[PDB]
This record gives structure tokens, C-alpha cells and sequence, in this order.
């Protein structure tokens, strides 16, 4: 028989072939810095120095055939391509009319970015995350966000993945106009402004490649040669952990929707909608797409943006032509893709979208219960209420009152239920609306005794401005703080206060408060008896369940929270 091959193990890049190629030491273009192949390229050199080299070598993985050529002597480097990631028992044979001989096995590794190669993450969760039984039907969404690796030091195996059955990673930017981004300071601009080197406007892109791909997290296993690295990596391993998740890119949100409202124009669409398959094509943990437009018809971070006329038709064509894109890769993989998006609630924002028809294209829609009061000025509300607080007006809750100065309400007030109910009215399936809780509080300063109308409820009181505080105490930027920064500042373990707030509730609204009356320091939330009435209410009307912003801002009580108000339901998922 032929002398056995050795295989050159330095020769063949100590066997680690990846479908992907990622730039690591640099920050470029998207186009630069990432390229992946359908098939990936593999070589590997081995020798037979001594007796007969033979004519033919045939690879073997585990054990089945995958490859065969000639070969060349002494030294001979066995090339072919292959499609599927994971990792393998290579061996070579050489063969010819005397016999073959083989190679000791080796493993091979093939990386894709379905995490094929990957062992399940090993997760690191906070404890205080419970375990549920929730029924399997019922959404329990979060979203996980790209830069909260940084300070807020969060990584993607500390997420309660058990507990979730999506998650909404944020953000991807669209190339083109970004101004709004220049509102979070710091690098985020110009790193949009690298990132889009070199790639057509209106494709979306990764924001920053370092937290994406690049960056070794030692919990994860990673090298700083392993040719996946990052969040994205992380994400791979997780779905290996736990296949029925689903993971979905969150395209836009506040601070990245400018682009959109150049989608009246159907050419920026295409461009857009091809990008993001070829996104999808190459980042194979991706189960779908989230659009979160802030928003048809303008309101959002930008001020000269918004057109209530062509913004609607928009986004509905938008949605049509994701989802038969989407068709298109289902037919290709075999796989089921979703389409999402979070849209706001308030009443002039649902008007700008006639939701009958978009929603036929549509999986889910999150809608955004949160934010509906901040400290964006000196007006104290609840900002992710259920119902009318005490606090409002005759007529503010159905808007058919007057304001304080006499002067008409222009819509509903700003509530939850205010908003499902008027996506409900035109004909929305509550099987595809997922109602949304606040891991985060929003607050004034300010807020003393002495501004209340009404003494027993701060709600009625006036601010002076935003929350200040640190970031050790979850306030991340002024007038807003993570719920694990209220509930270790404001609420204390047994949830009855500490220095020097006292918690109350409006039982009306569904809502809670923490008020300091000395620094008339006032903060809106979202807690366990508020997240409770959520479930409930999800449970009486048959919505698609729970979802919330931002994972890293909890301490476990607002998802636990979640699970048990959804207790005992189950709910018909949308076909
Ligand atoms: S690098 C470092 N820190 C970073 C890097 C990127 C970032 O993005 C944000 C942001 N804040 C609101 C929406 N996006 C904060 C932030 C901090
Ligand atoms: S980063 C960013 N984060 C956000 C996310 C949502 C938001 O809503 C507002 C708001 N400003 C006036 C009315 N609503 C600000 C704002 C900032």
C-alpha cells in the first residue's frame, strides 16, 4: 500500500477553515471587512516522505468520503470546498492498485455563522432570574443591545435565555442620512460614517464590528485567532444552546430611522430589502427582521423629518417586499423567516399607518407601551401606564377634553390601552400585537410638595428637569435609570424605599412611582404589580404576550414579572 499521509498541520492552518472571512485588527467599510462564501475553501497539505506516495487521496469526514484527487510525490495539498460548518474527524487516505493507507484522524473545524462549529454557550445569569413554565405559544421578547458590552457591562451569556423566546438585537444602522445619531455624541457617528465606506446608501450595515465580531470574550471560549469572535459569536453559541429561540436583527429605533423616510422613493426600498437578504445570508443566526421606524409621519429624534401622506403607503410597501423576500430565502433553506417591527402607540403615531393592511405581512408587532411621559420636559405622567392616571384631566383620557388653558386635546391620551384599542378597532389581530414593559424608569427633578395640585399624587406635580445621577446608579443619560439602579437606590429589597423615597401606585393607570418630596426627585416605571396587570390584561385579550427594552437594565424582577402574569395562558400563534 501507499506510504500514509502525514498531514502538515502548520500547512493547513492547524485545520480551522471558515465560510467567513472578518477583518480583526482594523475598523473599515462593511464591504471590506466582511466576505462570505456559500462554500467554504479547504486545504490541507500533508506528505508521505518516505515509500510510495500511490495516485489518488480520498478525504474522509467522520468516517464518509468528501473529497478525492490526485497526488503529486511527495507533498500534496488535498483542495476542495464544502458547505456545511461544524467540526469533524478528517482523515486522509492514499490509495492506488496495492491498497490505501490513512492518515491519523484529526478534527477539522468549518466555522459558519449558524454556530454549527460552536459547543452550547455556557451562560453566567444573575440568579434572581426564576424558572417558569410559560406556555411555548406566548412571546417573551427583549432586546439586547450591540454597546451595552461597555460600560454597562452586559454580555450576551448573562441573558435569561430560558426565559425568552426573542430576542431583538439593536441595533443595525441603514447607510445614508444618520444625523439623529449625532444626538448619543461620542464615536457613533463616525463609526456609521467608516462603516459606510465604500457601501451603497440605503444597505444596512453592523454599526461597530469590535462588539459584533471582533472582540475575544474569554467566557465564550474565545481566542484571539478564533475567526468568530464578538456578540454575534456569542449568538451562535446560544442558539446552539437553545435551537428554538429566535434571534432578530432590530434595523433603526430613535436614534437610526432617519433613512427611512427616503423609502417613499420604491428604489431606496430595493436597495434596502436586498441588503438586508444578503445580511441574512450571511449571518445565519438572524431568524428574521425587526423594522423599527421612529416613525411614519415624523415625532421622532428628527425634527425635519416625517410625512403623514406617503410615510404609511411606505412603510406598508416596505413590509409587502421584506416578506417576499423573505418568501425567497424560506424556499432556499427551508427555513421560517419573521417579519417584526415596534411602532409607537400614541395615537398620531397609529394614524400615520394603516396597520389593516401592513399587518397581513407581518408576524408580530411590538408595540411600543413605554416612554409615553419624560423628562424631556418638565411634565410629570406615567410613562408606560395601562390606563388614565388619576392625574389627568376631564376628557384628557378620550381626548374630547380641555386643556388647562381651555384649549381642545388633539387625540387619546398617552396609555397603553389607548393605543391597542385603536389598533384593535381597524382590525389588527390581537394574536400579533405584543405589548411592551419598561426595564428602565424616566424622571424629573424637582418635583416638590409644593408643585402638586393634587397632594396625595406627584403626578400633578411640575419639574424643574431631567434625573441626574451616575452611572453606577444606572442613570446612563439624564432622566432615565435602569430598573436595577431603582430597585438597589429608590426601592430596596422589600420594595417599601430607602434614601429617602417612598413608592406609591396609581391603582387607576397600572403604574408606579418612587418620589424623594426632599429633592423632589420622581421616577415612572415599570414594577412587579404593574408587569402583573400587563399579563393580564395580554391573557384577557388574547394579545401575542410580553416584550421589553433593555435586557441588561434588569435585575431578573421585570422578566420574572413577565412569566408569572402570563401564567396559565396560551394563545393561537399568528400562521
Ligand atoms: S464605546 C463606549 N460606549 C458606547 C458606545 C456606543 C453607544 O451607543 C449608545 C447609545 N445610547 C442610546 C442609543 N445608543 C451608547 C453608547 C456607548
Ligand atoms: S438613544 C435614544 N433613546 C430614546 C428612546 C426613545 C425616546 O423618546 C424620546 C422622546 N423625546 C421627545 C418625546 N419622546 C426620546 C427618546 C430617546
Amino acid at each position: 500500500a501507499p506510504t500514509a499521509p502525514s498531514i502538515d498541520m502548520y500547512g493547513s492552518n492547524n485545520l480551522q477553515f471558515s465560510k467567513i472571512e472578518l477583518a480583526m485588527e482594523t475598523t473599515s467599510g462593511y464591504n471590506d471587512m466582511v466576505k462570505y462564501h456559500e462554500l467554504a475553501k479547504i486545504k490541507v497539505k500533508f506528505n508521505q516522505w518516505s515509500g510510495t506516495s500511490g495516485d489518488t487521496y480520498n478525504v474522509y469526514f467522520d468516517g464518509v468520503k468528501v473529497a478525492t484527487g490526485a497526488i503529486t510525490g511527495s507533498q500534496t495539498t488535498a483542495s476542495f470546498e464544502y458547505g456545511q460548518g461544524g467540526l469533524y474527524q478528517m482523515e486522509i487516505e492514499a490509495c492506488d492498485a496495492t491498497g490505501c493507507s490513512k492518515s491519523a484522524p484529526v478534527e477539522i473545524t468549518i466555522a459558519d455563522t449558524d454556530g454549527s462549529h460552536l459547543k452550547p454557550l455556557t451562560m453566567n445569569v444573575d440568579p434572581n432570574n426564576k424558572s417558569y413554565n410559560t406556555d411555548p405559544s406566548i412571546v417573551m421578547g427583549t432586546y439586547f443591545v450591540e454597546w451595552g458590552i461597555y460600560g454597562r457591562d452586559y454580555t450576551v451569556d448573562n441573558m435569561p435565555v430560558d426565559n425568552l423566546t426573542h430576542i431583538l438585537y439593536g441595533f443595525i444602522p441603514i447607510c445614508g442620512p444618520n444625523e439623529s445619531v449625532k444626538s448619543v455624541g461620542g464615536n457613533s457617528f463616525n463609526a456609521l460614517q467608516t462603516a459606510c465606506r465604500g457601501v451603497n446608501d440605503y444597505e444596512v450595515v453592523i454599526h461597530d464590528p469590535w462588539a459584533a465580531y471582533q472582540k475575544s470574550f474569554p467566557q465564550a471560549g474565545h481566542e484571539y485567532s478564533t475567526p468568530i469572535k464578538g456578540n454575534y459569536a456569542m449568538l451562535m453559541a446560544l442558539k446552539q444552546r437553545n435551537p428554538d429561540l429566535k434571534i432578530i436583527p432590530s434595523i433603526g429605533g430613535w436614534t437610526l430611522s432617519d433613512p427611512f423616510y427616503d423609502f417613499v422613493d420604491k428604489k431606496n426600498r430595493d436597495t434596502f430589502v436586498a441588503s438586508v437578504k444578503k445580511f441574512l445570508k450571511t449571518w445565519k443566526f438572524y431568524d428574521g427582521v425587526d423594522i423599527d421606524w421612529e416613525f411614519p409621519g415624523g415625532g421622532g429624534a428628527a425634527a425635519d423629518k416625517g410625512d403623514p401622506v406617503n410615510d404609511g403607503p411606505a412603510y406598508i410597501a416596505l413590509m409587502r417586499e421584506l416578506r417576499v423576500m423573505l418568501d425567497e430565502l424560506e424556499a432556499e433553506t427551508g427555513r421560517t423567516y419573521e417579519l417584526t417591527s415596534a411602532i409607537g402607540v400614541g395615537y398620531d403615531k397609529i394614524e400615520d399607518v394603516d396597520y389593516a393592511d401592513a399587518v397581513q405581512y407581518m408576524d408580530y408587532i411590538f408595540a411600543m407601551t413605554y416612554d409615553f411621559y419624560g423628562g424631556w420636559n418638565n411634565v410629570p405622567g406615567h410613562q408606560t401606564a395601562l390606563y388614565c392616571g388619576s392625574f389627568m384631566r376631564p376628557g384628557q383620557c378620550d381626548g374630547g377634553g380641555v386643556d388647562e388653558n381651555g384649549e381642545p386635546y388633539k387625540g387619546p391620551a398617552y396609555t397603553a390601552d389607548n393605543g391597542i384599542q385603536l389598533l384593535l378597532a381597524q382590525g389588527v389581530p390581537a394574536n400579533k400585537l405584543v405589548l411592551g414593559t419598561a426595564m428602565y424608569g424616566r424622571g424629573w427633578e424637582g418635583v416638590t410638595p409644593d408643585t402638586l395640585t393634587d397632594p396625595n399624587d406627584p403626578m400633578t406635580g411640575t419639574a424643574t428637569g431631567k434625573l441626574k445621577g451616575s452611572t453606577a446608579q444606572g442613570v446612563w443619560e439624564d432622566g432615565v435609570i435602569d430598573y436595577k439602579g431603582i430597585k438597589s437606590f429608590m426601592l430596596g429589597a422589600n420594595n417599601t424605599g430607602i434614601n429617602g423615597f417612598e413608592y406609591g401606585y396609581d391603582a387607576q393607570a397600572e403604574a408606579p412611582w418612587v418620589w424623594n418630596r426632599s429633592t423632589g426627585e420622581l421616577i415612572t416605571f415599570d414594577d412587579h404589580r404593574s408587569v402583573l396587570a400587563k399579563g393580564n390584561y395580554a391573557k384577557s385579550l388574547g394579545l401575542a404576550g410580553l416584550f421589553s427594552w433593555e435586557i441588561d437594565a434588569d435585575n431578573g424582577d421585570i422578566l420574572n414579572a413577565m412569566h408569572e402574569g402570563m401564567a396559565g395562558g396560551v394563545v393561537t400563534p399568528p400562521n
